[PDB]
């Protein structure tokens, strides 16, 4: 029976330049497995070193160092299949709930490392030793192409203007129409003197004036690419709501949760778009509940704030009838058991779920084999530039070879176009 | 013995999104390695041709699918058969079955993935790393890294003439501390930035293409984020430039925006006595040689002068160059001449004429990290992979951090800038 025998850690930049840490578990036989963690910009605790003079405070060498005195001790001669035991020791180890001792980054990373280290002594894949004979579903990507909000500096509400290439009969023709579109995009944009620097996720974000303008936009790249809208490429936002969502007065730049939904359900009507992520503010539970009542019916209704990849938030919301999808972003827990929980306990109540990225991300690819390990059928991992997005793309399009006659392009969105 | 069995080839997009392909060579014994081939040009007499498919239905006619057609249908049965380990042999094979000078046929993107990839096999056969496998056991320097922080000319839409602003690390006592050093001054840069209002949005290489006037408000900014940092420039940090040249020069006028070859030497002069600069890169224009000589005559005792378009990675063109005496350091892009037989030749003809030699990026990169494994297989001392953003340049630097690590007491930091300090 196959060990672990040691783990190593290390420091590394992510896509934006901030540090976060690489792990790999070796096995008594010499086989191993490493990964990387992402980081995003209220979740379990991403650990920093906090050090002024060394990289702003944002270190992880304290991270690294749990894994390699704490973790260590910890989870050798344990098996290197007994992943449900491996991540239950670490989350023990730690003993808070948000693992704010020994940092979520640290266990997630030797959680992650630990999987690919028993598929590579099995020499099979990631997404079949992870979800056994019957992984073979690509996912429909979202994939961006305009900010705003936060992440911008124009006049666009929401914060994420994505594109769904759904009428693909294979994720590598997906990936080409999403290409296209962005090409398309990127050229409109040069021809308009819009601004085509790309921000975090590799999309745009010109100096547009309104949500409207950014669904138009999007509506003339995908035409101006030779696709049809609503028949071969749908939209999907992520308003991020909580961002423009006022605490003390309760309302969304002046307008009550009411008036919200009547905007986002008036954009329904007159765009082809097939899901909202985060329409509401996290704890805004009236709004989510009109917002389910009112368009649950007819779009796919995502929680990412709202539930962060945590079982407990989940379940509260399943209750409650909030939202028909989940986003899955599994340092946001920290283990590969938790997230696995996450995404069994809202399948199993009918929710889609959807594996995310980070807005920093690394050339790191396992959501793309978590996403076809579970047969989500749906995943986000960003615009069509810059190589830690497309990189997830690559490796999708890979399993999709691999798997032959068996791959199964299938979107999951109940309600799709 | 082990030999090569089968290589297979597929279609991935590039940090672009535009097409390129990976490679993986396969071993009798199951062994195996893979590589990824970044943008070329598919078309020129410069550089060896990358082949692209044209098809307006795919892609934008910038498929890839003929070279990989070439690699399982054509580089397949050359190959199968020979050792994995004979690198030359196999590299002089793939040069023999396309038949042209710039690899046009077959497409120098199909026969570099091969390269690469056996490469990989090779060492992944020996259990071996990379750099160990490529330049021998002491193989163990790793370079100071010029790092893009600001875009102009052709890759901006702003007052910049110059292309690239860089700045380089030099009195870092390791890599690692390089990287940091350079992620500090890049995030001093982008809150300046924040704070005044410019675009802070990435170009190809990940750094900024702000809205600056001149080639001297670029500098000083410079100046300022490595200040802002901490760091002093000069002492800790020196400056860089490319100023592809050739694209602002008049070729009927003979003139840089109405300036003679003469009076653009004087501008780069009087920029390096009033800045930390030590390296200028394409100067003057590729075919400019007068403007060349001049240039080396004047400042090539003082600053580290770069050919790219001057030299494109052809042993012919720099051998002609340092008969001439132009320039004094070589950019090294391996798929500008297609094998890794050619690349290594490439270094050691410019090694032992004293030109330092420094690998490179392309604008189209990938998740491939095998430049970091090249510059210190070679000990080249001094890499060019781009700003402190983008995975694809990240990548790299990740690399060669995990190189030093991984060497522990046998690494050695050292910039080969001639004009060091
Ligand atoms: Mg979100
Ligand atoms: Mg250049």
């Amino acid at each position: 029976d196959v060990v672990i025998s040691d783990i190593e850690a290390r420091e590394i930049l992510d896509s934006r330049g901030y540090p976060t840490l690489c792990v790999k578990v070796i096995t008594n036989t010499g086989t191993f497995g490493e990964a990387c963690v992402p980081s995003g910009a209220k979740e379990a605790l991403e650990l920093r070193d906090k050090d002024p003079k060394r990289y702003q405070g944002k270190g992880v060498l304290q991270a690294i160092s749990n894994v390699e005195k704490v973790l260590v001790p910890a989870l050798q001669g344990f098996s290197v299949f007994d992943q449900i035991t491996a991540d239950a020791i670490m989350i023990d180890a730690d003993g808070t709930p948000n693992k704010e001792k020994l940092g979520a980054n640290a266990i997630l990373g030797v959680s992650l490392a630990l999987a690919k280290a028993a598929a590579n002594t099995l020499q099979r894949p990631l997404y079949r030793y992870l979800g056994g004979s019957f992984s073979h579903v690509l996912p429909c990507p979202m994939m961006n192409l305009i900010n705003g909000g936060m992440h911008a500096t124009n006049g666009l509400q929401f914060q994420e203007f994505m594109i769904r290439p759904i009428s693909a009969p294979s994720l590598k023709e997906a990936v080409r129409m999403g290409a296209e579109v962005f090409n398309a995009l990127k050229k409109i944009l040069q021809n308009r003197q819009l601004a085509t620097g790309v921000g975090d996720e590799g999309g745009f974000a010109p100096n547009l004036a309104s949500n409207a303008e950014a669904l138009d936009l999007l509506l003339t790249a995908i035409e101006t690419a030779g696709f049809t809208p609503r028949e071969d490429i749908s939209l999907a936002l992520d308003c991020a709501a909580s961002s423009f969502y006022n605490t003390q007065d309760k309302t969304y730049d002046g307008k009550s949760y009411a008036d919200q939904v009547g905007i986002l359900a008036e954009l329904c009507e007159h765009y082809p778009i097939d899901s909202i992520e985060d329409g509401l503010a996290e704890e805004d539970f009236e709004g989510w509940k009109l917002l389910s009542e009112t368009l649950g019916d007819r779009v796919q209704l995502v929680g990412d704030d709202l539930f962060v990849t945590n079982s407990a938030l989940i379940a509260e919301g399943i209750a409650q009838g909030l939202a028909n999808a989940v986003l899955i972003k599994p340092n946001q827990i920290g283990t590969l058991t938790e997230t696995a929980e996450a995404i069994r306990l809202a399948t199993i109540q009918g929710y889609a779920t959807i594996l995310s990225h980070r807005s920093g991300e690394t050339e790191d690819t396992t959501i793309a084999d978590l996403a076809v390990a579970f047969n989500t059928g749906q995943i986000k991992t960003g615009s069509l530039s810059r190589s830690e997005r497309i990189a997830k793309y690559n490796r999708l399009m890979a399993i999709e070879e691999e798997m032959g006659p068996e791959a199964l392009f299938q979107d999951s969105n109940p309600f799709s176009k």
